């Protein structure tokens, strides 16, 4: 696990320790989010995916009817519970619903016209000359000069365009107007319906695209009213608005996604890498999930094996200290899609050994604030002693997950164990990196202490079965004084039975 | 050139503060390594290449005729000399010799054979189906593989893509099941990961190909599957006394290779991360932390250090790279290799122009994120004391820079030596290195933040002059290519008398 | 207050810049204060003002005294103890330690008259016995039978004020020449630097007076002239099963104990630099150098360590000490020492009270004045990784401590060790270690911020009840000590288990 | 040698355990010895000896003696330094330092008689000049003509170094006090009322007839007493006027107004002086250390000199070896970057001047090994602005190359001293070699850290490089003879590119020949 690494003094010393033949341990901490398709849709697919490491479903509803995407849960729901009968080894899956957005697309029976550079292309409010989108005001955002991209930004250009990047045009190609004062609702009628949809369907978090400000974020939560209360807003930042704004915006958000399919467009291809450092950064000093999206396999939509570049994005994405990766079209249209999801297993467990976690954690800590909450000083003391005795794990009794993100925020190496009985919690909880949860179905014991003993037994199995610690190794309990929420205060140092 | 982030007292909060609206300075340190074949060979393309940002060509020898890199290497030269009319705007470009080494290629089917997984698949020496591989037969030109391959070995063939398993082992022949399938062509590499190839590391087509390049001036060799540093010196006493000055560049692209690092880069005059081979070789996955440890320790020697092989892949086929591309084009900087190398990219790519470009532009952002207060430090604490004034007056003069946020470090060298003792300290600022000899300005683009300068002014008759025109010189390039303004400051590196190693004055001036 | 806003800067120059006089620290003092019992401080009466003043330990100069004055002595410091135990909310225990004479060397007889020596004159060293009593300016008479054997050599006399070259020896006779000459009186201690002494670190009055400390029940051992481990283990086979758990201090007061200071900190329970012998075996301006030294392993073990000799004495005649004073003793504590001690300055001297109250004022200062971000980290980076759950523990509660501003850490010990190993990582609350066992009240003294309580009630039937009984208790004294107020947080530390070595449960919990 | 074991451990717990006595320190002394010149030290026989043993600056103490004794101090002074002249490459320039009386309040006469003070005694105060020089132990006359107005019942009256102690019991043209520490009184003793507010000028008449002698005398420094505020450091300044304007002004912080407004006062100031004899009574005596710590990390972080003074060897005025304290206290001074340590009655009374002398010169070499450069350059650096004079990045970029090559000496031309003031407040290890033909410069240079002064006396050169030449090779004899370096050894040279002062912009590393 890189330990002769992680005792440099200096991180140029920590680099040149860098060891292709120490293994890491068998715990990934970060959480892997897949986005669902006609290539990954099937129940079978789907255990497949389940046992090779995918820890969050992702349904992209900029495609699809709600027919498609009800059966596409029902489907992840089916293969997930076939692995229930082993509590011990059952994993929760959680379902995240990506909203469509503000989505300027042009004008399945699908033709393709060729689109040269040079040309002329008026663009109006279906081939070469005339082109039509859905955005009726674009007439008044933009001026001539301005840049138009179509099709994930591959093409560039009454509205009189020349084309300098040509290509195939399709039909119903997203439209990028960098930066234009583009009026289109963060959350349109259309996206009010797929909220609902998804507060019907128990799904466990949004990703909201293109949010620009807090007041989209109040938005989305608005609509997702009491009965969604508990559903996890994470802001997809993919514009050069949302990346000024990013505070506020962090502020009124559960959590971020570096929406970098987008934003390549939105901002310079060549700045996306400072605008992703600086959201984790930012991320991981609030102590609020971090998504990195978009493109990180992208070559395995075709190929069994990834580029080198592609190998050292989902590393240092890690490195940078991403909560989640996330795969798009790999999962969801690739040919592909099992070999996608063990790269990132792979990828992410080799990267979390090669954490500078002297240098993580001294800094972590410097920025955190002094608080009086006993909560928040009880996760970073279990912390220090999970590295003073290197623990195989930390066990967090949590019923709202609360607890275990405190703990997570400090960035532990040892495995954060989160025991609970609550089934949205257990998913939820694949959004802070280190989080592995455990749902416990066993029946609520007689003495409060004996339920507390029971829970903490379980995760004691789990460790064991999944060889995160053996007998006689020492563990981390985070335990609360009172039963109920937020009385996390307790703190014990115990060999493992 | 984000100064608000290089204030900072942490590295998450100098993460915290990296800015998009913060445009870089005109500068940019990384040197950019091309691939030269089909695409980029003309005069015309290779013009543009060099206006783009190409600082070397580097001419691959696993494929092609002396006469076809002859007339390539003219090419380049030819290119590079259209722009010597004004030595102001002058740029040095260096020519690469890449090896051939011991390559393991496949047969003849431009045909394709389509493998299906499950299918069974032969492999054979026996050249009577050296032009006849298909679906059923493969032929490759290891006569030795199957002494060094069992029962459960993988075989790898086209970039790793497809995937055979040995399941009999036969006296000249091979069954084998296709795990990973796909189109395989014709005369495609093949990996044979965990056996014992015996392939000597300096063929005899090596020696011929090594000799040529000493006889074509070329400025450094970069030697393909080093794994000892017996391996680096067998490629240096190839080259001789008339090569002696040549820049070997072992490329770490196997196990052996990785675990024998230290050995090999005390040997080596640099390192090549070659990523393809080595992700093939070594599980994907361990590739980024073979790249990162081979970095560190360069940077920690002073030694030169490229990171190699897909790194702007997809431009091969798109204008545009993907986020992943961008993404470790930016972390190769940040790791800090002094060169960066684009292969199928520029030699056969449809966008070279575009590629080149894409370098410089994310190289510069990049060298700007640079955490320059912790590297310093660190930098400072690993390298050794010495009695060498030349290192001391280097390190002093980085520190200098920074003190003022110079403009430029200009460093009159005859060797190259004094610009390179200045490059492993990390400016910010560029480093304008002036020389009268021109292998001297080719090979300081393999060191990072080295602007290479040529003068071809006669020597003047006052040594004092002689020194005042070069740094004349330099002021005068700094400010045609806005590095720097008039009134700004910059350290000057001179020595105290006529010669080469003398090294010693360090000078704060006012840009005239 | 407390120094805090010192105590967030990013450097140690910053923090030094930033140290405010006008801040006034917090109401607990962590530096242990021991005193040396004498004449001026062995009444039942001054020893209540001391107690009150702050003294923590009585320290019993053995060099000096017999076995019934003592046994007064340590009779009037337990009278004095008990006179505030019938309120144990703020009682506070006091420890006793023996001083051990250990091998000194001694001059005769001159009545209590004095010889002028001059410097240039020669001097005649004898063991003869026989000028025993008639010792001149001619001859001088000394206990140490062995002398003219071990000297071939510099001899200081009376705190290293005289200083005597060797001339010529012979058997039986010495003959020197005076280097620093001045007034030579009766029974001045000698010291012989490097000269190999072969008289026992524990001779046979020693043996007699660790007797004579077990039957006294007396809680530490400071043993004179340690200089190898074998010495440490002699002192500690002498104390015998009775004596098992009173602690062995080790004296470093020579050269030799200097370089096998190592060895000594393995067998020793702690450490006292002894500042007096060490500053004439030892340039005067190389005690700073051994001082920081020792303080620092002994802290990087996490032993106690005593800085010792001189640190107010001018307070042995003035009400008020000197600047020089005032500076070491905050520097002491900057350091890290555990305690600091008063020799001449309570046992003899004019102002004892104002001795104690001083040293206590200082000391309270100089803690507020404690870079604890750079402490922290660096105590915890030089800690070896243990599978001890009760070291994890208090770790992790010392961070808790920070992150919160808990008011205190209370631990409930009955060996003291888990509240040792609180201490060892150096919170800036106070450590309130509840206990029911008096000696480990006592030995707690040893270790800074260690505030040692002892519960006198009896123990309840259900363990959770008899833990919630001293938990409040600590509560209670924490309180009426001001350390802290209702609503405020605390650490609390307990076990899992009723016995010794088994904390291993943190809680955060608000004062009641 | 030179703790270079310690210099390079990774934390400065580990450096502090690296600590080692059998490390030898190098033979240069860095931090600037300053000696308070009296009866005791006044003779030209004496002075040799003190020069000898490592004085760098003369202390002038005008609280005490008349015009005429301290001339002939100053003439003793100057008699003993150029009794070395006649070989300027073993000559050491020495500075002459005027400390000002300041705004003291002084008891009566009882000259050189004393009464005894007993605790719990009636002791009356009185500024009426009847009892001006009738002082006994029931009534005390003092100078501070209001003392009744800005005291109150309850106040403590400190007299005599804080020795007795005084409590105000009955307020009238008198107090009524009862003595709490008594004690031997004797004449014109100082006296401290912690907590009043005295209306004293900054600069009395006496201040001012003393600063106009110094003027006249060539004085290089004026240590100015009781500085509270800015403008009292622009009266001193002003004082001095056009011929003085060349005397650099040490304010002395001794009061806790000086504390509070420290960082106007260190704006005004040349430097600093932490007089912790007046301060640890003014404020209380646990607190001084923290006021001292502040102060030298300030004027560190400012680049002004910091002097720390007062009972640094205090007992070594009736014995010939300090206390461990006072050996502790001096080494400690040293650590937190003290630029100079100073002797007060120690030198001026005590009956071992050349022993303290020497004392303090043993414990500076082995405290300045002792420093943990890594971090102290570092942390320097970080809190130094960024600035475009060349002269600044010069002097740090110097200090560099400095610690990579471990040079034997950084050799500095200067006029005004300005660029080796620059190049000592970057720390290097490695000794400062001041080349100046000015004299006052190579004084003045003993104010700070490192510099070792050389007045150079050749002509000078018609070419200005051999002129440049030939005090660069005046410093290298000097480090030669010195024992700083040996021939082939590495040092580093500061000059500037044209003649004049403030264009310091080049730097050399190179071999001693
Ligand atoms: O003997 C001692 O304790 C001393 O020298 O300090
Ligand atoms: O006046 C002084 O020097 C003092 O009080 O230290
Ligand atoms: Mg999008
Ligand atoms: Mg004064």
């Amino acid at each position: 696990q890189q330990l002769h690494a992680a005792m440099a003094d200096t991180f140029l010393e920590h680099m040149c320790r860098l060891d292709i033949d120490s293994p890491p341990i068998t715990a990934r901490n970060t959480g892997i989010i897949c986005t669902i398709g006609p290539a990954s849709r099937s129940v079978e697919t789907l255990k497949e995916m389940i046992k090779s490491g995918m820890n969050v479903a992702r349904l992209n509803f900029s495609h699809g009817t709600h027919e498609y995407h009800a059966e596409t849960i029902k489907n992840v729901r089916t293969a997930t519970e076939s692995f229930a009968s082993d509590p011990i080894l059952y994993r929760p899956v959680a379902v995240a619903l990506d909203t469509k957005g503000p989505e300027i697309r042009t004008g399945s029976g699908t033709a393709e016209v060729e689109l040269k550079k040079g040309a002329t292309l008026k663009i109006t409010p279906c081939d070469e000359n005339i082109l039509w989108l859905d955005y009726k005001n674009i007439c008044k955002v933009v001026e001539v000069g301005s840049k138009i991209y179509v099709d994930d930004g591959l093409i560039s250009l009454f509205l009189v365009t020349e084309v300098e990047n040509g290509g195939s045009l399709g039909s119903k190609k997203g439209v990028n107007l960098p930066g234009a004062a583009v009026d289109l609702p963060a959350v349109s009628e259309k996206d009010i319906q797929d909220l609902k949809f998804g507060v019907e369907q128990d799904v466990d978090m949004v990703f909201a695209s293109f949010i620009r400000k807090a007041s989209d974020v109040h938005e989305v939560r608005k609509v997702l009213g009491e009965k969604g209360k508990n559903i996890k807003i994470i802001s997809k930042i993919e514009n050069h608005e949302g990346v000024r704004r990013f505070d506020e915006i962090l502020e009124a958000s559960d959590g971020i996604m570096v929406a970098r399919g987008d934003l390549g467009i939105e901002i310079p291809a060549e700045k996306v890498f400072l605008a992703q450092k600086m959201m984790i950064g930012r991320c991981n000093r609030a102590g609020k999930p971090v998504i990195c999206a978009t493109q990180m396999l992208e070559s395995m939509i075709k190929k069994p094996r990834p580029t080198r570049a592609e190998g050292s994005d989902v590393a240092n994405a890690v490195l940078d200290g991403a909560d989640c990766i996330m795969l798009s079209g790999e999962t969801a249209k690739g040919d592909y899609p099992l070999e996608a999801v063990r790269m990132q297993h792979l990828i992410a467990r080799e990267a979390e050994a090669a954490i500078y976690h002297l240098q993580l954690f001294e800094e972590l800590r410097r920025l955190a604030p002094i608080t009086s909450d006993p909560t928040e000083a009880t996760a970073v003391g279990a912390v220090e002693a999970s590295f003073k005795c290197c623990s195989g794990a930390i066990i967090v009794l949590t019923k709202s997950g609360r607890s275990a993100h405190q703990v997570a925020r400090y960035r532990p190496r040892a495995p954060i164990i989160a025991v609970t009985r609550n089934p949205q919690t257990a998913r939820q909880a694949h959004l802070y990196r280190g989080i592995f949860p455990v749902l416990c179905k066993d029946p609520v014991q007689e003495a409060w202490a004996e339920d507390v003993d029971l829970r903490v037994n379980f995760a004691m199995n789990v460790g064991k079965a999944r060889g995160f610690f053996k007998k006689g190794d020492v563990v981390i309990v985070l335990t609360g004084w009172r039963p109920g929420s937020g009385f996390t205060n307790t703190m014990r140092v115990v060999p493992v039975p």
